């Protein structure tokens, strides 16, 4: 099956030479990009053709941290103005009533919000499995909606954790190029499980060639309870590892992550709404640490508009460090190539031959972009956050003219709100 994209106003490839083409497109075979360049230099037709004149086309955005199930409990009254501990104790009273269906529905809802904002690849971090829920429930939802997924097997405490983790890797992990599903070993944090499980997880992961992920140095209490030394000691450093938040990562931790290729998932909005603080991303990048973007759990954001996160990261770094702390293209790179690096994949994040057919298209004719066409690429970050006109994943159109095309979304969200209400009802 061939897919041809032509006449895009601007096409940022994020390729070897960071090309940004005008009046360009892509030639796709099944789920792989075979050709990228000026439209005149590309085939004139394909099985499906998207003439994106008037549009900004970008490689699919990559989300590197989430708690999708939290989409069911957003803006809960007791969580709105609480500090981490109160936020936690109240929300746990609610999450303890989660069901297999809720895990399925919330995954569909969260992925829909991401896809509709330009995000084509996403990981998640489901660390609780109540009332018989399973990672399997999220994976099924991801396969139905069509999002490239990195399903994490999170956990809190133990022997069962490891068996399930292995079961899931063997069942769902696809190490082949263009994989739409991959598994990740992810205990919630080094302080939520024993150091024994932490060591076991690392070896388990390295045995199957999968990645490791967890929360690290997100607040002041974490340090007092260093985090990076603790991580290196447990073997949690390497190209196959990435930690979320790291707002409190010290200079030594940074140097360490940089030399080992250990990644970090920056979540600006969450870091603000929960007041964790400003992570030194300007410093991290200067030090060479691979950084990606994360919307984080919907109970702590509470939105999931990926372009807005890219914008928030740029705005945040600048208020804490100055106008040259981060450029629009830098933010967009972290949201693309950075997310890929962090997930340890080289088959996404860029529009060029041999890469996965994932990309986002934005309509430059919207009023929000009016007067910003002096630099359409920068505009995506400097202007109000835009929804995509089209979202393509694995060569398939998932969002068409702003609508979810892989499934009928309204009944899903109606059910989502109905389950969200029943959930909070059960708790109270
Ligand atoms: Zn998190």
């Amino acid at each position: 099956k061939t897919l041809l994209v032509k006449h895009a106003d601007v096409l940022v490839t994020m390729d070897d030479t960071r090309r940004e083409l005008r009046d360009a497109g892509l030639y796709i075979e099944d789920n792989r990009i075979v050709a990228v360049g000026p439209s005149a230099e590309l085939p004139e037709t394909a099985d499906e053709v998207l003439d994106l004149r008037g549009h900004l086309v970008i490689p699919g955005l990559v989300n590197t941290h989430h708690h999708m199930y939290q989409s069911l409990t957003r803006a809960v009254p007791a969580a709105q103005n609480a500090e981490l501990f109160g936020w936690l104790t109240n929300l746990y009273k609610i999450w303890a009533h989660l069901t297999p269906e809720m895990i399925e529905v919330s995954t569909l809802t969260a992925m829909a919000e991401l896809l509709q904002s330009g995000c084509t690849t996403s990981s998640d971090h489901l660390y609780i499995y109540p009332n018989g829920s399973r990672l399997d429930d999220s994976i099924g939802a991801a396969q139905r909606i069509g999002m490239r997924f990195h399903a994490s097997r999170g956990a809190m405490s133990e022997p069962d954790i490891l068996r399930d983790t292995q079961r899931l890797i063997e069942t769902y992990h696809d190490e082949g190029r263009y994989a739409m599903l991959r598994v990740v070993v992810a205990p919630c944090s080094p302080f939520s499980v024993s150091r024994d499980l932490m060591r076991d997880a690392a070896v388990l992961a390295r045995e199957y060639g999968v990645s490791l992920h967890t929360h690290l140095a997100e607040n002041v209490n974490d340090i007092a309870y260093t985090p990076a030394e603790y991580a290196e000691d447990l073997g949690w450093v390497g190209h196959d590892v990435w930690h979320a938040h790291c707002v409190q990562l010290d200079d030594a931790g940074i140097g360490l992550f940089a030399r080992t290729g250990t990644g970090v998932a920056h979540c600006p909005c969450s870091n603000m709404r929960l007041a964790s603080g400003i992570a030194p991303v300007k410093k991290m990048r200067l030090a060479g640490v691979p950084v990606g973007l994360g919307v984080d759990g919907s109970a702590s954001n509470d939105g999931a508009q990926m372009v807005a996160e890219v914008r928030q990261a740029l705005l945040l770094q600048r208020v804490g460090f100055g106008p040259d702390a981060m450029t629009a293209r830098e933010a967009l790179e972290i949201a693309t190539l950075g997310g890929a690096k962090v997930l340890n994949r080289d088959d996404i994040g860029a529009l060029k031959p041999g890469m996965a057919a994932d990309f986002a298209a934005f309509d430059l004719r919207q009023p929000l972009f009016a007067g910003a066409l002096h630099d359409p690429v920068a505009a995506l970050v400097f202007c109000a956050p835009s929804q995509t006109a089209y979202t393509v994943v694995n060569g398939k159109v998932v969002v068409r003219e702003g609508r979810l095309a892989t499934l009928d979304l309204p009944p899903v969200i109606e059910r989502h709100n109905a389950l969200a209400h029943a959930l909070v009802e059960a708790a109270r």
